[PDB]
């Protein structure tokens, strides 16, 4: 959804959370705010992967005209890798939506610093603060290559 605040809050139908003054950080009124938001945002990712899973179908059911058999191959390999993302997604929502139902929704998991409300926003999933996260991906490329 093209709008200027992640089409995530969009896709949810929430509205930039408004926190007040001496508010505490994740208390019950934030978190229902995530939680909502991650609900919302999984519901959608499943079902678009169910309309991809209906539309493969469709599409082997379909038989193309000889000119459009590549065309149809390479649609739905794309389809295919991006459905296997959407339940990659789906899966670590079920896990954020844990840490919300845990009450320990918010938080860095490699140093204890608490994660922006507005980058929760961004990215409700979102398991490090910026520099831990980024940190891991640095170690990632050298312990790799
Ligand atoms: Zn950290």
């Amino acid at each position: 959804r093209k709008t200027s605040s992640l089409s995530i809050l969009a896709i949810a139908g929430v509205e930039p959370y408004q926190e007040k003054p001496g508010e505490e950080y994740m208390n019950e009124a934030q978190l229902a705010h995530f939680r909502r938001i991650l609900e919302a945002w999984r519901n959608q990712l499943r079902d678009e992967v169910d309309r991809t899973v209906t539309h493969m179908q469709d599409e082997a059911a379909n038989f193309p005209d000889p000119v459009d058999r590549a065309a149809q191959e390479e649609e739905f390999s794309l389809e295919l890798r991006n459905r296997d993302r959407e339940r990659k997604l789906i899966k670590k929502i079920e896990k954020t939506l844990k840490k919300v139902e845990d009450e320990d929704f918010g938080y860095c998991e490699s140093c204890g610093v608490e994660i922006g409300i507005r980058r929760l926003e961004a990215r409700p999933t979102a398991d490090l603060c910026i520099d831990c996260k980024t940190l891991a991906e640095i170690r990632e490329k050298q312990m790799a290559g």
